[PDB]
């Protein structure tokens, strides 16, 4: 056996975090083997005790890895043997590395996804809570990154909560396809000892059992799916990071992040670098890379098991750790950032109310195209007098369209600007309250 | 220096014309809501609708006519409306914007495309499951590392693909539910400014729910990414199935032959068939994956809310939808019409693949896994040294390796008995494959619904 | 009996018509070689060449007429020729195959196409370079983490993009060279069986050399992947520049404005332009990357030699060729016609950005950086205390911090002198910029 | 200072590989600081002495890192003080982490590219040499994975070597741009102390120096290009692996991998699983994944430096180690695999010569169309007569075309088949010989790195 190739087959270098699930998997199997008559009652006790002690060695961090261990499965098998003797060997009866590895990665993923879920909900929750509290703050809404119209700071925050909520929904969909036991699939044709797979499932807490052994052994859908979910999640987070990074520019002045999530220099204590957000944005590429790699690893592979499939572990681990860290960093950034109502408020400009001005007419029967030209004509005027549109006199307005009354003054108020969007999903106060209620409901659904 | 070339990039009319009917539908739904909102008088309405319907027909009969001024499908339809009805149709744009219209049209279009793709997907699944039911007695080699591992039923192989496809169908449904949400009424960014009744819009357009936030509804393209993720994984599945059949159809394996319609030949080598169909299907995985990749890269780093960049979704969605619709039917064809060679499949099974069963023989007699496995190795080695296959070792020779080998060991050297060992749920044993067929059928019912 | 969908799925006519010309030229070259090989007589060659030149025209004047039987452009032409000069046309295919004829057309098309792209890429670089010389005096903020870091010449900025784009040009050349290798004469996969004169084919089609291995030349698509990698990196550069320009054109930054030609707007908000151009360019980065990912996966895992999978190459090549041609030109237009605001740019220059140079003042005076930094720190510190900008601190005050401060420390508080510190090669000092402009001019001459 | 954050910026666990390059970057800068008049000659010798001592520590591998260390950089600085004192602090003078980090990576990549180049050339040499030795072996050439026509085993081996040769040419082109000095660009606007960048260049063995400070700090083209070269190379390797995997199947039986690059069961000692090839093939996805990530990280970023660029190290390290391991595994596989000349021979069939039969007529003046027709008629005749085309008698052939003469007997010989392809790059022996020598020349030009 070649030196370099052996080092490539060697997963022991990173697959150690699968120690516990590999042990849990073995315990269930040993139980099913005793029920099948492959093990005696006493043997089972010996095995379980052995497996339990091994579990402790890892949790305590005292487990010793022999250079002869190519993977975590070999390590535990070797240990279990030097712990209870020959009897240890009977444990691998009819089992295969092929269905052991998938059972292991799936258990690990079910647990990790459970952890990713809490952080994700915590982020969404954090976003929603500030949307509640800062519901009066208004700032410009952008399109093409050019000030378009006023919107509530909360409508902006909520848009990110809503996207994340979808991420959460997908996470759940992926979580249930992962919650299917693949153990007892053997090398590819199934388990040859009529092993009780139902006992296996309930013992390991899966929701159901894999339908086809060839599929169960060679499919990495659960890996691709998780990656697809993780990548779109990062897209959302990269979009939010981009918004904030920009808003935190001295130019915009909208906000600045706490010191914990930014860096700085004693030469310019008035500027803060949003490292936190830059890191989050960059992880999108990192996670996408993993998605792209596994997809290509799978394209073209014939049935059933192929060594190519070992690339899955490192991709999942890296993604699980990336999301776990980035999600929390995002929650903190959101809860501890400081907006500037002042600058955010001074950002609002009269010119932005021009569209609302055209709406004022539409509400008085004046047709669409006709109102537009009227509103556009009104700007041209104030424009030629060196004054904003909210300033031009009532008489000036009259000359362009008799439709303009004295109430037209109401149009030049930002609170009024946003209150226009009462229709479901709008930036109006009422709509924002509705949304806040809906997200909290959806979060309850995705749990109880 | 290219203002004209700039305009060309914004041009979409060359490919978005398949959106004509969804655009018209969205406009009729909005006009109505515009009347309830009083923006339009009842009469103003009836004339608008009648105008949108004349346009509906113009496309539904290829009689429409685009001018060298129609930037896109929208402009092309509103221009014809200003031409049919007149200066009145202008009151329709009141309230909503292109940012609002765009996603509404794409979601309506995708919803229909998905349902169609689902039918084709389900047909493929039914074809595999059906063929698995009929050829349940066929046995061939099960492979790992493209090497003969152990005997398996040909049906187990077919069902492994059907099972994977079933997950594809489940994802398709999840992606469709998120697409069946009304985005119309979000306006250009902050929502509709006329308190338009969105429920009515939902009802008219037949969406299942209404979008929650106007900013999200206008800037998000999750439904596009998700669709592409579903498509790419589905393609991965199909690429694998194509690869398997390509290999099995080689003269070397000789397990099966594609029908004339899904393959090509040559006058000089009539008995030779190239698996054109399978190669096309396999090559589409990359094509679909690329679309996934492009959209993902297009979305990454974009700030709120709407940005021109999002205009790249249409072309990727159209390509993948057509690709999927064609690929799926071709695969159904291929599986439905290919010819298998029972003789060659069975002939490929060898005694050497039964060494594992030999070891299991001892395990069932109580011998420890290790001892048994070691004994089978010795038997394999002995036969090898005598230059004979293990199914020919005499009983004496076997007992010289372990007395546990009784005269009944002969039963081990039977390929049917080999696959019949796998009765545990999901195995290749006949009872197990039968069970799989019932489970899938019952799944095709939840997916059909 | 072929399946109708299989049929349609195999039709490239819809898009491969643009290969009409190069297909004929390949056929012309091959015919001439068939005459020399004794497969055709001069009389037959003349009749064939004449029938081909006729088809050429039919495409030129857009007169050519395609029929539903035309699966691909190769069939459209071969059929047309048969109609024109009778079944003598059949001989033209002697020893030739779709396999080597299809990759011959693709390289020829790409060679021509790349030639046009080179021109446009060079015109963009030039536009950037010439602008850098003209506005070399302009000074504005330099960003790190999208936060003001220190004064930089505006030209230093334009040039960083020209420099990146020149690397793109260098790659474009390296790719062109490998594309400029004749594949015709490779036959179906084992080579040409008629001892055809490939050197003659090369000379006629004008390639620089001939392919080394028939199998490789028919199965590899390195030339496509490589072109796509070059295009993708180019788009990245362009996407970054786009990002910079979109942000600079924000009301908030106000550093510049785009002409109406490459922008979009509203009659309700005259004082506002949306950078549609720059946004298109950025979006195309993904689009082109998509093609790259596409072909890489199509090729991955494919066996030797020819496979129908390779048919996906054309659509990917055409898309990117057209995308780059359109985008590169638009970029040029955007870069040449945009108007900067020297006022807002210098305005952005604040004394807080000279805190760094204050320390450098001490290091030149001999003060160890560790100490000169903490020194400048006390300065900004005491500066805030007195509620004044560091440029207002008195010599007396500066001395209380470090005796090394003299009357000249006053110069450190000048933007021109701030920038003029970077005279080291590639720095932002005017002399460094001019050296750059000159250097870029030299590179542009050689790559021609 | 957040704990998760701090852990995200850490890189000491993986960037230690950059120890020696970092120190070399310090010695260089230190000397440049002495010329700028910041470090007295006495201080220069003081530092250079320490820096060497620390570098000397890593060398013997006795260096020690503390938990306080985050960057391989700070790990070296911290240790500089522990040996030299406060004077160490002057090394930072006018030097940013921005040009210091891009300098370490290029210096590292340049050295990695050299190692990688060597292995690549070793792989090419192994293929070309084996081809020269087994130049007489003939086997089926495949198209759509179906026997298409006789070819020389060496023609097959050479097609891969040729592709691999272009990879080696891409390596050189990439190394060229990597071999440029970025140091002295500072944090963004360049070096502020008029540092002598020509001295740094000479000292760091770079070929030239960066043209623009902003570009040199923010660009990661060099990372992209390298990844692009690696991915194209891995594609090539995945194609070769697919081939060998297929050729090593029992069904094909064309060759067997040595025990060193394959897995096997004691129960089936004949079964040979091509682990080595599968590993190589799977790394293609792993590498492309890296390319994909960095590309998405760079997309849409604004000038100049952004913390995003930090994701480059791990991508480069992964692919550098992967390419190094994979290339050597490839080399091993190709030189230690045993071919079955006999099975490659028995795979050549008479049916694969109908094409040659038509060509026989073409050389005697018969037009392509008619030639192809006579041959096919000969195929039908042998079919109806129950024999193979080579068994048809002269009379059988004459009755199809008078142009057939007793000399047609030579058409039914596989050596003569491949010998028809004498045209440049064809599979005729003389052509294969010409390739071997063209490739040796090419390996020479490149070897002269």
């Amino acid at each position: 056996t070649d030196p370099i190739m052996e080092k490539l087959n060697s997963s022991i270098a990173y697959d150690q975090r699968l120690s516990e699930v590999d042990i849990q998997g073995s315990m269930a199997y040993a139980k099913a083997l005793e029920k099948a008559g492959i093990l005696t009652k006493t043997e089972l006790e010996k095995i379980l005790s052995g497996l339990e002690k091994i579990s402790e060695e890892w949790s305590k961090g005292v487990f010793v890895v022999k250079q002869s261990d190519e993977d975590i499965h070999t390590a535990n098998e070797r240990r279990l043997k030097e712990l209870i003797g020959d009897i240890a060997g009977k444990l691998h009866t009819g089992r295969s590395r092929n269905d052991q590895v998938v059972t292991d990665l799936k258990l690990f993923m079910k647990n990790s996804l459970s952890i990713i879920s809490t952080h994700l909900l915590q982020l969404i929750k954090t976003l929603v809570e500030r949307a509640a509290i800062e519901i009066d703050v208004i700032l410009p809404g952008y399109t093409h990154l050019q000030k378009a119209q006023p919107i509530r700071w909360s409508q902006f925050l909520l848009s990110h909560a809503v996207a994340l909520t979808r991420d959460s929904e997908r996470l759940g969909e992926v979580k249930k396809r992962i919650n299917v036991l693949p153990l007892g699939s053997g090398a590819l044709a199934g388990n040859p000892l009529d092993i009780d797979r139902e006992m296996l499932r309930s013992e390991l807490e899966f929701a159901s059992i894999s339908l086809n052994s060839m599929d169960a052994i060679s499919e990495r859908d659960f890996v691709v799916e998780f990656l697809s979910f993780a990548t779109l999640l990062m897209i959302h987070l990269s979009k939010m990071a981009e918004d904030l990074i920009i808003y935190s520019t001295s130019e915009f002045g909208f906000l600045t992040l706490s010191d914990a999530f930014s860096t700085g220099s004693s030469l310019m204590p008035q500027k803060k670098n949003p490292d936190s957000l830059e890191l989050i944005r960059s992880k999108a590429g990192r996670v996408f890379g993993r998605l792209a790699s596994i997809l290509m690893v799978l394209k073209g592979l014939p049935s059933t098991y192929n060594k190519d499939l070992q690339e899955d572990k490192e991709a999942v681990f890296d993604v699980v750790d990336t999301l776990t860290a980035v999600l929390q960093v995002a929650t903190g950034v959101i809860s501890t950032l400081q907006i500037s109502k002042e600058n955010m408020e001074k950002a609002l400009t009269p010119e932005m109310l021009a569209t609302d001005l055209a709406l004022y007419l539409v509400r008085k029967g004046v047709p669409f195209r006709q109102a537009h030209t009227a509103s556009g004509k009104a700007v041209h005027l104030a424009e030629t007098k060196g004054i904003t549109i909210n300033k031009l006199s009532l008489e000036d307005l009259k000359s362009i369209s008799p439709q303009f009354s004295s109430d037209v003054s109401q149009v030049f108020n930002f609170v009024n600007s946003v209150e226009q969007y009462t229709a479901l999903a709008g930036t109006a106060k009422s709509s924002v309250t509705t949304q806040i209620e809906q997200l909290r409901e959806l979060m309850k659904k995705q749990k109880e």
